[PDB]
């Protein structure tokens, strides 16, 4: 499923991240928007042999497993695929893990290079 903004905007309030580790929800859409381009289905192939899934995504590498990552962790204790999903909860639930880690949204290159220090709140402005 490809989200339109205000939607993604809803649901990802409706799951608990709106300031989740104190992110505002602008910093979640951002990052979704520019990782995924709004679309669960998405993936990408990494050098290393690991695979990034969904929305967010998320890296085969330590979070998920996806049976072709060897010597890879499993933290989030889930399938790869179940991050696909056309329903979000599995792909929060597991980055809401992630956020905590010590490192923050510094995780999601594209957040660190597109989002952070700009005006995120433009991202949800509009929206009900």
């Amino acid at each position: 499923k490809v989200f339109g903004r205000c939607e993604l905007a809803a649901a990802m309030k409706r799951h608990g991240l709106d300031n989740y580790r104190g992110y505002s929800l602008g910093n979640w859409v951002c990052a979704a928007k520019f990782e995924s381009n709004f679309n669960t289905q998405a993936t990408n192939r990494n050098t290393d042999g690991s695979t990034d899934y969904g929305i967010l995504q998320i890296n085969s590498r330590w979070w998920c497993n996806d049976g072709r990552t060897p010597g890879s962790r499993n933290l989030c204790n889930i399938p790869c695929s179940a991050l696909l999903s056309s329903d979000i909860t599995a792909s929060v639930n597991c980055a809401k893990k992630i956020v905590s880690d010590g490192n923050g949204m510094n995780a999601w290159v594209a957040w660190r290079n597109r989002c952070k220090g700009t005006d995120v709140q433009a991202w949800i402005r509009g929206c009900r």
